[PDB]
């Protein structure tokens, strides 16, 4: 299938070369895949998620995304317009409150439910999970992105937008899971994206169009945009039979385009998420 007038994050992630439009992908489009995007919930009445989203659990008052930032993660996902995996089943965590804040244990306990929730759910083309949060290191973090790795869900991680290795950010720092930068639009990494060696992955993260709350649109910028992509591309490729959740990572690793982003530090991958789809 072939989307007109992509978002340019999508066209990136099924070209060879930046500057193209156009987003390929196979039409099964991750079609018997969930994702849960762990953050400030997701707006499930968005017509972009064509009844696919919905909030499965939070830890506030409102399971209600009242950020816009897990809908926009949602939907780079696996909106209709701006996702990566236009048939995934999207679930909603939220772990962060409104002001996009959430404390590490709360954190920790939408990991955990993640790992036992997809017991729950029917995704029989595999799991992943979206984790557009970061803060400082911090072991029990990494401990829980590990045991939900552990569990069979394929755990894409941004690696932070503190333009600093990401070695002293959670969980991006858990070697388990898929850390993964942000590239922009001409292929340099982002300013603001983290580094070093404990990167998997680049995505689309500079001006990021996807869903916003109030049924809406917005472009924004983070690793937390790129991560997104990568875990709709993982389920993407799950549900192509491609790879596994647990191997998930490597595989987009593997069949990344290598060597084509630019201002990436000596020590950091250069690999940049691409699904690989020959139409």
């Amino acid at each position: 299938a072939a989307q007109t007038n992509a978002p340019w994050g999508l066209a990136r992630i099924s070209s060879t070369s930046p500057g193209t439009s156009t987003y390929y992908y196979d039409e099964s489009a991750g079609q018997g895949s969930c994702v849960y995007v762990i953050d400030t919930g997701i707006e499930a009445s968005h017509p972009e998620f064509e009844g696919r989203a919905q909030m499965v659990k939070t830890y506030y008052y409102s399971s209600r995304d009242g950020n816009g930032h897990g809908t926009h993660c949602a939907g780079t996902v696996g909106s209709r317009t701006y996702g990566v995996a236009k048939k995934t089943q999207l679930f909603g965590v939220k772990v962060l409150d409104d002001n996009g804040s959430g404390q590490y244990s709360t954190i920790i306990a939408g990991m955990d439910f993640v790992a036992s929730d997809k017991n729950n759910r029917n995704c029989p083309k595999g799991v992943v999970a979206s984790l557009s949060l970061g803060g400082g290191y911090s072991s029990s973090v990494n401990s829980a992105a590990a045991r939900l790795q552990s569990s069979g869900v394929m755990v894409a991680v941004a690696a932070g937008n503190n333009n600093a290795d990401a070695r002293n950010y959670s969980p991006a720092s858990e070697p388990s899971v898929c850390t993964v930068g942000a590239s922009d639009r001409y292929d340099r990494r982002s300013s603001f994206s983290n580094y070093g060696s404990v990167l998997d992955i680049f995505g689309p993260g500079t001006s990021i169009l996807s869903t916003w709350i109030g049924g809406s649109t917005r472009s924004i910028s983070g690793t937390s945009m790129a991560t997104p992509h990568v875990a709709g591309l993982a389920a993407y490729l799950m549900t192509l039979g491609k790879t596994t959740a647990a191997s998930a990572c490597r595989y987009i690793a593997d069949t990344a385009n290598k060597g084509d982003l630019s201002n990436i530090p000596f020590g950091t991958v250069n690999l940049l998420a691409y699904n690989n789809y020959q139409a």
